[PDB]
């Protein structure tokens, strides 16, 4: 058996490979820097930061493995994984949808043989034994849980999953690692959101349309196109906030009273890396300490360790 675990979220794909690389390609494959084919041959596919165009793949949902905008990424992914096979995948979609989504996954993945064709011609076979599903958050509540980061206890915790797309609140009650499903929602508020709150900012002062990656970039860091210096933090606060605070009081309009039985806040996801220490407010000295490379991929690092404690 080896051990992949994956997660496929609107924004990037993540996965963790052989003693736990960590591969990473946004999530986006155009079809015409490698090309791949499902098909042995007949078709074929740019993925990941590579592909640029108009007629272009993306997830439609967080968590959609069964999903036909999925596939090339789940095959992309088995492909910088690193097998030397016969695989294991660990990986996740929201608690909102859970059971149909592991259903669907099982029927598109578990024993089926993707079959893969590179450069200079490189066939590869994975057989799925297995899926291992795990709801969002909780993949992330776990790896912490294994590296005693957090631990068992009364009370509750609140994994808050920053996207691209999509705000993630997962509570948790602490006893048994169990989501409390009627205090666990999404919002749909991500990153985008402060990108284009920028792409959007600049031509309505500056002039031309500031384009994807420069404006991700531009949240955390200064940036050029066509020698055209745009972007940079200390004009990121005003939207972040926003961001963050728009997340934040969306949670107390859920969570409510019971904000009081609440006795871990843990910022999870890409975008803890701008407006994570702003969720401390919610339940202050709850706050959990994970270092800043964990946050992208606590989920996926926590679907492969459940897929091995089977
Ligand atoms: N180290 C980084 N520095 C600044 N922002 C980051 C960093 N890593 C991730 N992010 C931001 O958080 C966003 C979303 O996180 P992520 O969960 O990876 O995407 P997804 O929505 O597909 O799950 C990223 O697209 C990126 O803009
Ligand atoms: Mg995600």
């Amino acid at each position: 058996m080896v051990v992949v675990g994956l997660d496929v979220g609107y924004g990037d794909t993540k996965v963790i490979g052989v003693d736990g690389k960590r591969i990473i390609f946004p999530s986006r494959w155009a079809v015409t820097i490698p090309v791949l084919s499902t098909d042995g041959g007949q078709t074929k596919f740019i993925y990941g930061k590579y592909a640029s165009g108009n007629n272009i793949r993306v997830p439609q949902g967080d968590g959609r493995l069964a999903s036909k905008e999925a596939f090339p990424l789940i095959a992309a992914a088995l492909w910088e994984s690193g097998i030397h096979v016969d695989l294991v995948i660990g990986s996740g979609t929201p608690l909102g949808t859970f059971d149909l989504e592991v259903k669907a996954a099982k029927e598109a993945l578990e024993n089926k043989v993707l079959t893969v064709t590179g450069p200079e011609g490189e066939v590869r076979q994975f057989n799925i034994t297995r899926l291992i599903m795990r709801p969002q958050g909780v993949g992330a509540a776990l790896y912490l849980l294994n590296q005693g980061i957090i631990e068992q206890q009364p009370g509750y915790g609140v994994v808050i999953d920053v996207g691209s797309r999509t705000t993630d609140v997962l509570t948790i009650n602490l006893m048994d690692m169990e989501p409390v499903v009627e205090l666990s929602f999404s919002l749909q508020i991500g990153v985008g959101d402060a990108i284009s709150a920028l792409s959007r900012k600049i031509a309505k002062e500056t002039g031309f349309v500031v384009p994807f990656d420069l404006a991700q970039e531009a949240l955390s860091h200064p940036v050029m196109f066509r020698q055209k210096q745009v972007g940079g933090p200390e004009v990121s606060g005003p939207i972040l906030e926003d961001l963050a605070n728009r997340i934040i009081e969306n949670i107390r309009l859920n969570l409510r009273g019971e904000v009081d039985r609440v006795t871990s806040l843990i910022p999870v996801g890409g975008g803890s890396n701008l407006i994570g220490d702003r969720f401390e407010e919610i339940a202050p000295g709850t706050l959990v300490k994970i270092k800043p490379e964990d946050l992208q991929f606590a989920n996926a690092l926590g679907y492969r360790d459940a897929a091995e404690r089977s």
